[PDB]
DNA sequence: ATCTGTACATGTACAGAT
DNA sequence: ATCTGTACATGTACAGAT
DNA sequence: ATCTGTACATGTACAGAT
DNA sequence: ATCTGTACATGTACAGAT
């Protein structure tokens, strides 16, 4: 109960799920033809749905979409940027990539520049649907549409590099499951191919434009939609869990948050997300996230997260040694800011789970 | 105890590297024959099935089962009399057709022609073709390492379609592997093998049956309701060593007693397949609990027997037990047997 | 004439709707 | 509890290409 | 189309620990 | 007696090269 009229609020509903992926789906699909169109540099490139919305943990509306536009690149040497595991640079052993290389560098910038310039021109000939393209933001791989539907949905076109080679080293102790998924499980997914986005930064460090960042969204999907230590666990014979609606009611606590208050900038769900597979992992079993135990499973979760932000220590699931605490990401101040709203909504009912 | 027995079961790791390099050769020397020749069977992939492979063979290894899996498009099914299992056939092969039948018995035989060509030609290895059994979709090689080795070469077509209808209610796993691993096998291709001998009464020759040795393989090795079962971070299950159990016990009657020919390995695999669908938490076949979980096992071999019922796993209207298959007789006589080995202790257990 | 990238045809898990 | 729209994986048809 | 290289599942074999 | 850790061995998926 009262956690449970709150998801009932999150809920998505069908008439909204259908008019906005209608047109989401018109509108993406028309990007990736014209990708094939031409001697155009993504051709070849294959999309892949992810984020929340396909690992049906999207809250309150089906106003945001991401979509990877994945392109893969055969012969490709990596080298890591200063021992950070997260961040590289690409090299290559003809090729339609050639306008964007830099002395065997490839340029994310000007890479991720041409892909939206692609972009924006193919949306211009969209006439029959309100849609347009997002001012570029600091840190982003996303070309972000807007659409009016009415309804206003965001979509992030995802640029990304695909490489089939075995993951890059600082992975090798990353996604720890197999206590709870298993070695098998583990294995195939580490078959599968790994990526990169660009970094993006703005910030003028060096190599700013041509550093690249892993990106595991396709095998975040496949946890999110096979997260049981059990093979029935959620499915038509077997009992259902609470997993999901944990990270659902920690997704809504910190978007509430930070809609509020300017002080949570550089907080984002990603850092729920990863909070809660670590929980996933500590807490492998199915019994651990009964239905009727969603009180204290929420209840676990923050106090687990709010020992990642005193601690200022919250390791990314796939990348050990990349913390996305550091001081380095975020001050103290933020962190403790966001400890005693926490702590606040917490012992008091979670009065902004009402707001609005 | 029984685990005394599972350790002479064991297999030896010298003698598994002793017989599989042996095997090995023999069989990519035949596959290849199949490939880079202008045979008929051009295209045939290898697909290793069977007891080895699953890791449920007991005492020795000395027999061996690979597919040979040739994919055929088209190829619209049609059933023999309401039995589930078998088919004929219809539509590079056209050889071994007869009215847009594909006759199993012509491209079976065909198959063999080749088989034993390429076994003359083998000098570094002791090996023969084992006369035919009528009926056996199987090629049988006879292997003197200098230790006697059965290699099954099983003549399959794969098939990428629907799986027919008279499999739609069979491998009820849904509330044990669950419903996204049963959608997810029934993707993979079904196989047909040119299984015949119904003595001579007809249509006989052109029958073929069906394979799920594919997906049986993939249970034994995912059998679990956890997906962490009998790996290294889980906890292990005596599910394997209860079919090993099971296993040596039919293979220790049927060495005595003549009565029990028409029983095979098979109908242990299909009973325990039943019994992992009723019994599917790991922690009912932990194993410190062998022995009940052996028993148990014996009490649902027992009641499949009494009541002559034991369907196939995977074509629920096929009665493995049918009065038609195995006789009243012969059910009782393995029933008063296998009763009085679980009341003794098991002396069978044993003598060599 | 034959070949094939693109898209339709089929089936079902997920989860919202009634 | 059943009915149902979307997402998605795989099998296959054929208009347009060679 | 074929075949090697790699990674890790699954097994057995045995000493040291419990 | 059983459990545990290391070593030893085959099977099998698939990327990448030719
Ligand atoms: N490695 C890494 N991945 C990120 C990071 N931020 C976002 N992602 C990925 O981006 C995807 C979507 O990001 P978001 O739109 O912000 O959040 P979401 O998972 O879609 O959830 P919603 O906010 O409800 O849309 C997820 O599937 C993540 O895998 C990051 O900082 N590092
Ligand atoms: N598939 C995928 N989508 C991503 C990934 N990273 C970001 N996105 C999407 O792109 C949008 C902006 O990217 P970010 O890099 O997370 O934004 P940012 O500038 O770093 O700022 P914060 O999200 O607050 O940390 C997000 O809302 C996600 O929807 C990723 O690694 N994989
Ligand atoms: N559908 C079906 N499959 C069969 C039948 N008999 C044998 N098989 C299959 O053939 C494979 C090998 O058969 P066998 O060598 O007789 O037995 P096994 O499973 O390998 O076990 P062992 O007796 O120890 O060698 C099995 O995995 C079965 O899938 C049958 O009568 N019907
Ligand atoms: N992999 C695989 N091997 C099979 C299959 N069917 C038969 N075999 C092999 O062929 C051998 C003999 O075939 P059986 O199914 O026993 O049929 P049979 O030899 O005509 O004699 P019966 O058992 O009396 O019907 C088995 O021991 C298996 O090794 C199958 O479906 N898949
Ligand atoms: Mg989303
Ligand atoms: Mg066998
Ligand atoms: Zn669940
Ligand atoms: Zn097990």
């Amino acid at each position: 109960d009262k956690l449970k009229k709150v998801l009932d609020k999150l809920r998505l509903k069908r008439k909204d799920i259908s008019e906005a992926a209608e047109t989401v789906n018109k509108v993406v699909e028309r990007l990736l033809r014209r990708m094939q169109k031409r001697e155009s540099e993504f051709k070849g490139v294959e999309q892949l749905n992810t984020g929340s919305y396909y690992e049906h943990v999207k809250i309150s509306a089906p106003n945001e979409f991401d979509v990877m536009f994945k392109l893969e690149v055969p012969r490709i040497e990596l080298q890591e940027y200063y021992e950070t595991g997260a961040f590289y640079l690409v090299k290559f052993k003809g090729n339609p990539l050639s306008h964007f290389l830099e002395g065997e560098v490839l340029s994310a910038t000007k890479m991720l520049s041409k892909f939206r310039k692609i972009i924006k021109e193919e949306v211009k000939e969209i006439k029959d649907i309100d849609v347009s393209v997002e001012k570029e933001k600091p840190g982003s791989p996303a070309v972000t549409l807007l659409i009016r539907n009415p309804e206003e949905i965001s979509v992030n076109i995802i640029l990304a590099l695909e490489s089939k080679g075995s993951w890059p080293i600082s992975t090798k102790e990353g996604l720890p499951i197999q206590g709870w998924l298993g070695t098998k499980v583990r294995t195939n997914l580490r078959r599968e191919p790994f990526y990169l986005v660009p970094k993006n930064a703005k910030d003028g460090n060096s190599f700013q434009g041509e550093t690249w960042r892993l990106s595991f969204s396709h095998t975040e999907k496949y946890i999110l939609n096979n997260h049981g230590i059990e093979k029935t666990c959620c499915e038509s014979s077997g009992a259902k869990c609470c997993r999901k609606e944990c990270l659902k009611l920690m997704k809504y606590l910190l978007e509430q948050l930070k809609k509020e208050f300017q002080e949570l900038d550089a907080f984002c769900s990603y850092h729920v997300k990863t909070a809660i597979f670590h929980m996933w992992t500590q807490d492998p079993q199915d019994s651990q996230w009964d239905p009727r135990n969603l009180s204290s499973c929420f209840d676990k979760l923050l106090a687990f997260f709010l020992e990642c932000l005193r601690t200022e220590k919250l390791d990314h699931y796939f990348i050990p040694k990349f913390n996305l605490f550091s001081q380095e990401l975020i001050d103290r101040k933020s962190k403790e800011f966001l400890s005693k709203k926490i702590e606040y909504e917490r012992n008091n009912g979670f009065p902004i789970f009402d707001k609005l």
